[PDB]
């Protein structure tokens, strides 16, 4: 079993089981992780087999992630608790108050993460920290709430729940996707002060409380930089690293030539580039790829490794407390 | 004032007032209409001035459109009634019944269209006819409902409201965007279902709206491999064989946003697939490239298809109607659904 450092590329796979070609691709030193999608899911036992064979290829084991946010963003349905959209939690906040909403968010996080942890998944790319300005359809009900305080608090409560389930968090989409219209490269014309007073606050607060990663917005904020955030040294190095003090992973979000697109991502401050639905572009990228110097990469990947062992998860899922959490969360979704 | 037929390209503009270069671009015979966005809106009076100067360039007057669906898709906010998301109408359906929901949809349509008609707008790109399968975040609350019957009936009721406000309808996104997952922004999703599955559900609102006089359709940027390997907006099977021949739709088929392989070639394959009018947004450079030496494809139905979309209310008539108590009550009712 070859020992190769996790590379800075997160790739993906076609279907339910690895092909031989995929195995060879995943052994490339450029690759450090995998993101899964609904097309990779048949049932829980198949998923376990898939994650095991991915993990068996090399050490440190490839980090495996998925988009389980809730509502209309939940890749794996059958055999999982159906998760509510995050704005459901914000509706509880408005109706029953912060305390009930936080409690509910904790349980959603716990169920979400634990069920995925049982299947060999390391991380869900959640939570969305974008504010619901009522402008952006592609975010839509994926946002907790309009109000930064509600978003921050619900996100923190979800994060604690995720940690109980073995998982770190990934805040999306830095520095805030909520204000633009999105239904192209959108433009958010606001000033940095306007963003600091609202959209950025949940990111600051989550970073302070141990958030593992961030996904950047594919959005230009011209008053701060002419470049989209995911390609901006100002956003990623000057604001996120230096000003906010964030030490976790900065993902590039989807780059899908590719070599040049990746280069500018890394140069801007991204640790890991995502290349989804395009194994051809992954093949093009990795051929003659030089791994950029990043002494923090290894630790940044490792912080995201799932913190629960397989047996410990099986035990927790047998408890009455967890099963009650499952039924509570199921009830929010219907 | 030059008399030029409306061309098959729908373009756009940069900001609040036309520049001289934009005026010259909009006189090109390749162009037949304009789509507006939030960046073109400062306030109602500026908007009126903008639409007037667009219309003054040529005859037949360039058709002007905008995306006013409701909820998180409403370009012009200040000075307009805030519109509810379409799923709010589906919630009324579930709670208070079809009759109350249809009535509400009629008022939303009326307010939506009338306020835009006051400003010189011809058409809103609405309604969404996609079904809420609980899969597609980008559609999300933009869909009326999960159930094809509810979607069809709410859409028809909205359509009658729109017509009261001077406007035709544009169904989105043919043949149905509801089932794919969509929470990236720039991927090409795949809907693996069979044609029969779509006919039993997602296609039915499109059939019904077509029969009842829907003026246009926007295609889904989605591949349905069991029917064709091409995305719907570039598929002869979807657009000619299914939409034209089988469904009998006679209105406008708009293209995807074509924004390389080159714009000329991308437009060519759109027209060849069955699109009447190509959209080229946020890229006046590509519109300039496209129109230079452009040969207008032969389409004897184009002129009538554009004209069917012209606003049916005169500007003064709309200002009068908006002073009425009945319309102001509609405004307050719709405002209340949004809050
Ligand atoms: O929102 C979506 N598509 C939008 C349309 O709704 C809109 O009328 C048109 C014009 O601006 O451009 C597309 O990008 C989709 F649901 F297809 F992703
Ligand atoms: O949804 C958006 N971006 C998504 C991320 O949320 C997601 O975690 C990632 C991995 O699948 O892929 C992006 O496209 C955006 F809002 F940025 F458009």
């Amino acid at each position: 079993v070859p020992h190769i450092p996790r590379g800075p590329v997160m790739a993906d796979i076609a279907a339910f089981r690895l092909t031989e070609e995929e195995k060879q691709r995943l052994l490339d030193p450029a690759i450090g992780g995998i993101i899964l999608f609904r097309r990779n899911f048949q049932n829980i036992e198949q998923l376990k087999t898939l994650t095991a064979e991915i993990k068996a290829l090399r050490t440190p084991e490839l980090i495996i992630a998925v988009d389980h946010e809730g509502g209309r963003v939940q890749r794996f349905i059958e055999g999982f608790t159906r998760l509510p959209a995050m704005n459901v939690l914000g509706q509880i906040w408005d109706k029953d108050g912060a305390s009930a909403a936080e409690t509910a968010a904790g349980q959603v996080g716990r169920v979400l993460a634990t069920e995925l942890s049982a299947c060999g998944i390391d991380l869900s790319f959640t939570p969305v920290l974008d504010l619901d300005w009522g402008n952006c359809a592609v975010i839509g009900n994926r946002s907790f709430h309009r109000n930064p305080e509600a978003v921050a608090r619900l996100a923190l409560a979800l994060q604690k729940g995720l940690a109980k389930g073995g998982m770190k968090s990934c805040g999306k989409h830095f520095p805030g996707h909520g204000f633009v219209e999105g239904d192209v490269l959108p433009e958010d014309g606001r000033s940095l002060d306007e963003l600091e007073a609202a959209d950025l606050a949940p990111f600051r607060i989550m970073s302070r409380e141990g958030m593992a990663a961030v996904m950047p917005a594919h959005v230009v904020y011209p008053q701060v930089d002419t470049k989209p955030a995911g390609f901006s040294e100002i956003w990623l190095k000057q604001i996120l690293r230096r000003d906010i003090g964030f030490k976790g992973v900065i993902f590039s979000d989807d780059l899908t030539g590719i070599k040049e697109r990746a280069r500018i991502s890394f140069e801007a401050g991204c640790d890991i580039v995502l290349v989804c639905n395009r194994p051809d572009l992954v093949d093009e990228l990795r051929d003659g790829f030089t791994i950029p110097d990043n002494q923090d990469l290894a630790g940044r990947w490792q912080y995201m490794e799932n913190s629960l062992g397989h047996e410990a998860v099986q035990a927790v899922m047998q408890t009455m407390g967890f099963q009650a959490a499952q039924a509570f969360v199921a009830g929010l979704a219907s």
